[PDB]
Order: structure tokens, then C-alpha cells, then sequence
């Protein structure tokens, strides 16, 4: 076999998808003196503009004599194994791969891979930035605007992906030197038919021939498929190798049983932020990075917009921008372990998606909780509990129905359990509105 030395010159090699991720396809197998062909079933996918002219394309469709005539299929993670197209040309024996697939093969650095449901790009940035305070060149990307293979690089010293199920999928060849399923909650059913163990399988291959599994105490489809071995360090709330100590209106971050860092040094806020933060520090330490650099960065990540995000403090009112919270798990994770010393006006709604939202309504009883629900799918987030409950068409509404009736000690948190798409372009436009009317309004 080649070896480390995979070779694709003269090889004919079809990409599926002219996103950014396929893109980063062409620009590699140019890079390597393959002209390859391309498809998209998008009749105009945006990424045409930028390809080179001699690139053979196919769009509005996939082309079956392209894919079954290929050496090599490499699909974007958006199509499913099970298109039936790609179903035959894997019936055939044609080899299919993805972008971490040919990463994988190409990279001459360490790799600390992270997936999950939630949390996926704040542990990843926040590995990142501990790398970076060590001095590490690290390569930090594998979301959607930050295809791995642009990564690529003999001066890099250190990888850190965040990888989707759809990646893993298709990659075979992920020897992580630290990987982490940071949680599974029910998402992404269209693609998993099979329900949540399913979906969990895929997300399980990140931990195939991985050095170290830094693993969720607290949630056991973490937990290698064969169970929990020599290799695994977990995080977690109350217990773990890394967790949560509180202690009279205090937190610490605690690892094998030491304290490391008050959590007033840190930035981030919320619970599920500071078992980001531990995971995080879980993978910096199976990776070899010093946990002194490691901690320094705890105390200067700022964290992403929209993830439990302060966006303003004032009058002893927290204002929390969540709007990364698109679905019912997400903003279980808000909720979970929420301290509010007051009350809690909680912005709920959107385009719900049909979702159960049975399972937030164990944490909406008590006498310090109001909720105010918004957009397509208000009425039925107000459902849940009617009688601590407003209803208003827009966010902005809601909002103005609030502010007016909180009090030093409140909190008032955005995280909606919805999309954000039957009022704004995307969850970030959502919390950025949020955040302007905080500021208009608190
Ligand atoms: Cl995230
Ligand atoms: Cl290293
Ligand atoms: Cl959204
Ligand atoms: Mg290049
Ligand atoms: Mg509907
Ligand atoms: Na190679």
C-alpha cells in the first residue's frame, strides 16, 4: 500500500459539495497536481465562483456515471451515506472519504479532535487558545468556516478539530492524541433514522485509536462503546477527574481531587461553560500542553458570542445572550445548574421543529421563574407553564414586556430551544438583536 505516501496523481477523484468544505477539497488534490471533478445538487452553489476553470462541474444533481466511473468519492459532510447514489457507488467497492478523512492522512502534528452535541466550538477555540499561551502553532478549525485541510501546514505543531458526526462518518483514519464525546442529545434525527444510538455510533469513532478519551461523567453515551478503559479521564458537575467544587457562594475548577482555579479568575460564566472549561483542560493536559499556559488561558478567554454570554451586567441584572441554543438540549444545558439569586425571565421560542419540549419542564416550577415566548412557535413554549407566562410575536416585544418588571438579583436569559430562522437570518443576528436591546433596555 502507499503508506504515509498516499499519491492521487492519475487518480479520477469526484468531490460532493461546493461549500467551503469541498472547496478545501479541490484546493488540496490542485495542491497536488489532481485536477479533480465536482458536484453539487444545488443548481447554483455559491462556492462556483470560486473554482478554477480547467474543474470539471456537475450542479443541480449528482451525476451517477461521474461517481461510479471515480477512484476515489469524497463527500461533504451535508450528503448521507445513505443517498442512494453514494449507497451503490459503496455497493460497487468505490472508496469514499471525507475532509478529516484526507486530513488525517496528510497531517504531521498531533490531533485533539472534539465532537459532541453541545459545546463543540467553545472547547475547541478554548484548546486552541491554552495551545496558544503555550506558544504552540496551533491549528485550530474544522467548523464550517474553518475547513480542516486549509489547515494543513509543516509549521504547525498542534491540531485541534471540531469534528461533526457527518466528519466522522467517513474518516477511518484519526489516531487523536486527546478526543472527547463532550454530550449526545437527541439531534440531527433526519440523518439517523435509527434514533439516538445511532447518531452515538458515529460520534463513537473519535475514540478509534485515540491515545486518550477525555470523557462526560455525567453522560454515559460518552463512554467508549466497549465502556470506560485505561485511556479515559472524564469531566464532569459533581464528580470526575475534573469537576465542580461550590462551596459557600465559591467555585472552583477541581482536577484529581486538587482545586486549580477559582472560577471568579475566569470569564466564561454558567455551568455548562465551566464543564467546557474543564474538558477543555482535559484535552490541553492528555496533549502534553503545560497546565501552567493552560490556566492562564482560563483566565483570558473571553468565550464565543451567543454561548451563555453575558452581554450586559448592570442594575444587578444579568442580561445572558444563549442564542446558540437552537434546540431542547442546548437550552437544558443552560438551565441545568442555573443560579439565579432572584428571577429568572426566560426568552423562549422561534421555529421549534416540531421537538418535544417536555423535558425543560422540570426546571420551569418554583415561585422565581417567568417565562416570555416568542416567535412561530410561541404558544407552544408557553404551554408549558401558562401561568408564569407572556406571549408576544418578536423577541423585541418580549423584551419590552420584561424590562420594565426586573429587579436587582434577576436574570434574563435568551435561549430559546428553537431556530432562529422565521424572524432573523441566523442565530447569530438573534442574539446580536438581543444584545442591542439589552443594552436599550437594561
Ligand atoms: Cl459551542
Ligand atoms: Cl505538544
Ligand atoms: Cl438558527
Ligand atoms: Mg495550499
Ligand atoms: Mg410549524
Ligand atoms: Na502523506
Amino acid at each position: 500500500g502507499p503508506g504515509s505516501m498516499a499519491d492521487y496523481q492519475g487518480k479520477n477523484v469526484v468531490i460532493i459539495g461546493l461549500g467551503l468544505t469541498g472547496l478545501s477539497c479541490v484546493d488540496f488534490f490542485l495542491a497536488r497536481g489532481v485536477t479533480p471533478r465536482v458536484m453539487d445538487t444545488r443548481m447554483t452553489p455559491p462556492g462556483l465562483d470560486k473554482l478554477p476553470e480547467a474543474v470539471e462541474r456537475h450542479t443541480g444533481s449528482l451525476n451517477d456515471e461521474w461517481l461510479m466511473a471515480a477512484d476515489l468519492i469524497v463527500a461533504s459532510p451535508g450528503i448521507a451515506l445513505a443517498h442512494p447514489s453514494l449507497s451503490a457507488a459503496a455497493d460497487a467497492g468505490i472508496e469514499i472519504v471525507g475532509d478529516i478523512e484526507l486530513f488525517c492522512r496528510e497531517a504531521q502534528a498531533p490531533i485533539v479532535a472534539i465532537t459532541g452535541s453541545n459545546g463543540k466550538s467553545t472547547v475547541t477555540t478554548l484548546v486552541g487558545e491554552m495551545a496558544k499561551a503555550a506558544g504552540v502553532n496551533v491549528g485550530v478549525g474544522g467548523n464550517i468556516g474553518l475547513p480542516a485541510l486549509m489547515l494543513l501546514d509543516d509549521e504547525c505543531e498542534l491540531y485541534v478539530l471540531e469534528l461533526s458526526s457527518f466528519q466522522l462518518e467517513t474518516t477511518s483514519s484519526l489516531q487523536a492524541v486527546a478526543a472527547t464525546i463532550l454530550n449526545v442529545t437527541e439531534d440531527h434525527m433526519d440523518r439517523y433514522p435509527f434514533g439516538l444510538q445511532q447518531y452515538r455510533a458515529a460520534k463513537l469513532r473519535i475514540y478509534e485509536n485515540a491515545k486518550v478519551c477525555v470523557v462526560n461523567a455525567d453522560d454515559a453515551l460518552t463512554m467508549p462503546i466497549r465502556g470506560a478503559d485505561e485511556r479515559c479521564v472524564s469531566f464532569g458537575v459533581n464528580m470526575g477527574d475534573y469537576h465542580l467544587n461550590h462551596q459557600q457562594g465559591e467555585t472552583w475548577l477541581r482536577v484529581k481531587g486538587e482545586k486549580v482555579l477559582n472560577v471568579k479568575e475566569m470569564k466564561l460564566s454558567g455551568q455548562h461553560n465551566y464543564t467546557n472549561a474543564l474538558a477543555a483542560l482535559a484535552l490541553a493536559d492528555a496533549a502534553g500542553l503545560p497546565r501552567a499556559s493552560s490556566l492562564k488561558a482560563l483566565t483570558t478567554f473571553t468565550g464565543l458570542p451567543h454561548r451563555f454570554e453575558v452581554v450586559l451586567e448592570h442594575n444587578g441584572v444579568r442580561w445572558i445572550n444563549d442564542s446558540k441554543a437552537t434546540n431542547v438540549g442546548s437550552t437544558e444545558a443552560a438551565l441545568n445548574g442555573l443560579h439565579v439569586d432572584g428571577t429568572l425571565h426566560l426568552l423562549l421560542g422561534g421555529d421549534g421543529k416540531s421537538a418535544d419540549f417536555s423535558p425543560l419542564a422540570r426546571y420551569l416550577n418554583g415561585d422565581n421563574v417567568r417565562l416570555y415566548c416568542f416567535g412561530r412557535d410561541g404558544a407552544q413554549l408557553a404551554a408549558l407553564r401558562p401561568e408564569v407566562a407572556e406571549q408576544t410575536e418578536t423577541m423585541e416585544q418580549a423584551m419590552r414586556l420584561l424590562a420594565p418588571r426586573v429587579q436587582p438579583g434577576d436574570m434574563v436569559l435568551l435561549s430559546p430551544a428553537c431556530a432562529s430562522l422565521d424572524q432573523f437570518k441566523n442565530f447569530e443576528q438573534r442574539g446580536n438583536e438581543f444584545a442591542r436591546l439589552a443594552k436599550e433596555l437594561g
